[PDB]
């Protein structure tokens, strides 16, 4: 039996209070794109000279960034979003190199300038905005619960005292830490590890973005998604705090794909399990 390396039963801790200052900073507002093509091209000249866009992501999130078992290629919604940025830089999307990063390493790789962008289901938060920059929102998810079809778990309070899996370094862990009385919290490196743990009955439920959970359901249709929206998860492209030019550039790409049909095509390609495509998230700008 496969045992995913890195599984930890976390020490019992008192519930954290829900923090109401979380929206103080208006986290989803970002920087307006450049008005001229020449300004935008200048802002990515260093990337262009390096010959490829270096993108941080992983292979642990089915539907978002994973290795296709048939073609062997890294693919998914997040891969395709990153490829549209590369298309804007290079003219075609294929000039991308990946740096494999866990959820807990997304901020550090940006701080250390180890990638140009992170496209890895990265929720935009005020705490993260103290450390990195973000594009406007490219997909809006919400934290829910995944359990086997025969499980009685249907609401948040059912998680108390039960074994709930979360990946380390995620907003999902922070939300589960609010539950009173606490679940038994089992943490792992990536969300695919939570699926293995549930398949082996080493946990009782998984809680994270409904988008990610839908990817797990696609791999294991014995599971289903239950419960209310537990916490908004607005995804942004993560960028080094000081590279404001790249923020504006990526926001230009997002304006393009929201309006030229590409975003709709990518949603239909990857996410129809969640329902018919909504309108793309409306961008918000500070300036
Ligand atoms: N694994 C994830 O990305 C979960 C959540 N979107 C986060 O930003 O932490």
């Amino acid at each position: 039996l496969p045992t995913p390396v890195g599984m930890e039963i976390m020490p019992p801790q008192p519930p954290l209070p829900p923090d109401s200052s979380s929206q103080d900073c208006d986290p989803t507002a970002s920087l307006r794109p450049f008005a001229t093509k020449a300004e935008a091209d200048a802002a990515v000249a260093d990337i262009r000279a390096r010959g490829r866009l270096i993108v941080g992501l992983d292979i642990g999130s089915n539907l978002f960034s994973f290795r296709d078992p048939i073609t062997g290629e890294i693919t998914g919604f997040d891969v395709d979003i990153a490829g549209e940025v590369a298309r804007d830089i290079f003219g075609v999307p294929s000039h991308v190199e990946y740096r494999i990063l866990s959820a807990a390493e997304r901020v550090t790789a940006l701080q250390k300038s180890q990638v140009d962008i992170v496209v890895k289901t990265m929720s935009i938060t005020c705490e993260r905005r103290k450390l990195v920059n973000f594009s406007t929102v490219y997909l809006d998810a919400n934290q829910r619960i995944l359990a086997p079809r025969d499980s009685p778990i249907t609401k948040v309070s059912d998680l108390s005292g039960k074994r709930v899996c979360v990946a380390r370094g995620t907003t999902s862990l922070r939300r589960i830490r609010e539950i009173a009385p606490p679940p038994v919290i089992v943490s792992v490196v990536n969300w695919a590890d939570c699926l293995v743990a549930l398949q082996q009955r080493e946990i009782d439920a998984v809680s994270t973005d409904d988008t990610i959970l839908a990817g797990l359901v696609e791999e294991d249709p014995y599971l289903h998604i239950v419960g209310p929206d537990m916490a908004d998860q607005p995804y942004g492209v993560g960028i080094n705090l000081d590279n404001t030019g790249l923020v504006r550039f990526v926001n230009g790409t997002l304006e393009r794909i929201r309006n030229d049909g590409t975003w709709n095509t990518l949603y239909r390609k990857w996410l129809t399990v969640l329902g018919p495509a909504p309108a793309p998230p409306t961008p918000r700008y500070v300036d």
